[PDB]
């Protein structure tokens, strides 16, 4: 029985774990971490830490020093869990600073550690890229696994008519698809089993990784998420690249053998012909007709 | 004066994550204070009451004696008070005595419960572990020792450590609380209780668990035995036991398992014993020793 804790840094990450919260990820400790006292009022997370009291504005050497003088309580918050992820949104202060921090901490008490964050929009300043190039370099140090989800790409899926909140909406849906294709394998699993040893030993040490999801319903699917999954504009057609790639497939109870392999199939053909790929399943009854497939390519 | 009033205090990091632990676990009738003692950073918490007073044990005493109004405020009218700054050292090592003093000046009886690091773990400067439990000797009532060493040694990978500590912890103070205000078959007098813990000194806790034909003996022989005791059962002055089961737990299993615990403490020892009703727990039995004093 693995311990799994969730820590979402910064406003976008501590947003995206309130999304994460409403939307039912289960069998996951929510732990939310900022420099503002009132946000944390209205989040729901289990674990609400305030830091950098003090101190406090989007510069990551604050939140960096912020999340470091708190290391002891953030360790003592974190201890116990198998496997930890950190989420936030790249550019801002606190998360930027904060998460290589929380990361690193993790690590070092040995959970497997997987970083799941968001480039800030080309729209936002360079000012802002520049620092989540920095922070994801930091960040990619302290992780097992860290996943980059460019928020430029999100604009090329979804409505082609979505306004500034809407996108940072589907922000905190793609951190969410990309914690829980990965956390519902080990926590409410379909006929094919992939448990937290076999998600530890694919993603332990596999360095920067990239996401893909897709969905469908009706005939075909399987092939249809799959296939969605894989040209994702989010994996960056990197996908025939990938030296491991771990591939979730969420459906109903009803959700047979025959589709899972269809998938299944159409991932490996798309694969490096030396991939190390595994595949699991999700039992999700909330669903009805719709699967989702989701795709973490990984060792390009 | 006639249920008790039972305060719970979790000061510094370590604490009020125990704290919100026992609120999480659905721990029953007593009153949860959260003292957050770090200026820098503050550790949110569903507690009943919540003081801010804001990685030096100094630091957390003097916020906690410039708080000692307030302090003393939240804990007036307490018949008892448990104080823990919990895992891991900070401020609230430095904090805990304080509110200790202070309960113990109210007249409450109190008990405080430590922690001593795994010796994995490494020290920080000044043998600041050691001194925080001195001064939280010299200001409780009884203090609950808790060797986390000692895990290692019971029923271990780095995880199940961390995680056993936690619980064990909880238990530090649940097992006692729930013997006072969850009734069973055979319940005790607090009046007992404060008989056998005031100026107690030092205790040790020993847990147990079993399931099936004999589960009552069985857990008290393993709680009895417990690595966490230091095998101070023998010389130990004062003995709490608490048996919590369901409620169809049969007064002669009960019994066996107070009789147990009587062969095995000294003969001049008090013992205090009881049961709990908690339906959840299925077919099994949990069981928890306090052992105080010496020979
Ligand atoms: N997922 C998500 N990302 C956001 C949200 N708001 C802002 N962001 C992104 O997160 C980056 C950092 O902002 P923020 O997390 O508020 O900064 P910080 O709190 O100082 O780390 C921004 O540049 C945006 O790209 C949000 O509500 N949800």
């Amino acid at each position: 029985l693995a311990v799994i804790k969730v820590v979402g840094i910064g406003g976008g990450g501590v947003n995206a774990v309130n999304r994460m919260i409403e939307q039912g990820l289960k069998g996951v400790e929510f732990i939310a971490i900022n420099t503002d006292a009132q946000a944390l009022l209205m989040s729901d997370a289990d674990v609400k830490l305030d830091v950098g009291r003090d101190s406090t504005g989007a510069d990551p050497e604050v939140g960096r020093k912020a999340a470091e003088d708190a290391k002891d309580e953030i360790e003592e918050l974190l201890r116990g869990a198998d496997m930890v992820f950190v989420t936030a949104g790249e550019g801002g202060g606190t998360g930027t600073g904060g998460a290589p921090v929380v990361a690193s901490i993790a690590r070092k008490l040995g959970a497997l550690t997987v970083g799941v964050v968001t480039r800030p929009f080309s729209f936002e300043g360079k000012r802002r890229s520049n620092q989540a190039e920095n922070g994801i370099a930091a960040l990619r140090e302290s992780c097992d696994t860290l996943i980059v989800i460019p928020n430029d790409r999100l604009l090329q899926m979804g409505d082609a008519a979505v306004s500034l909140m809407d996108a940072f909406r589907s922000a905190d849906e793609v951190l969410l698809n990309g914690v829980q294709g990965i956390t519902d394998l080990i926590t409410t699993p379909g006929l094919i089993n992939v448990d937290f040893a076999d998600v530890k030993g694919i993603m332990s040490g596999a360095g920067t990784a990239l996401m893909g999801i897709g969905s469908a319903r009706g005939e075909g699917r399987s092939l249809k998420a799959a296939e969605i999954a894989i040209n994702s504009p989010l994996l960056e057609a990197s996908m025939e690249g990938a030296q491991g790639v771990l591939m979730s497939i969420a459906g109903g109870s009803d959700l047979g053998l025959f589709e899972i392999n269809e998938a299944a199939s159409l991932v490996q053909d798309a694969a490096h012909p030396d991939a190390n790929i595994i595949f699991g399943t999700v039992i999700d009854d909330s669903l009805g007709d719709e699967v989702r497939v989701t795709v973490i390519a990984a060792g390009f």
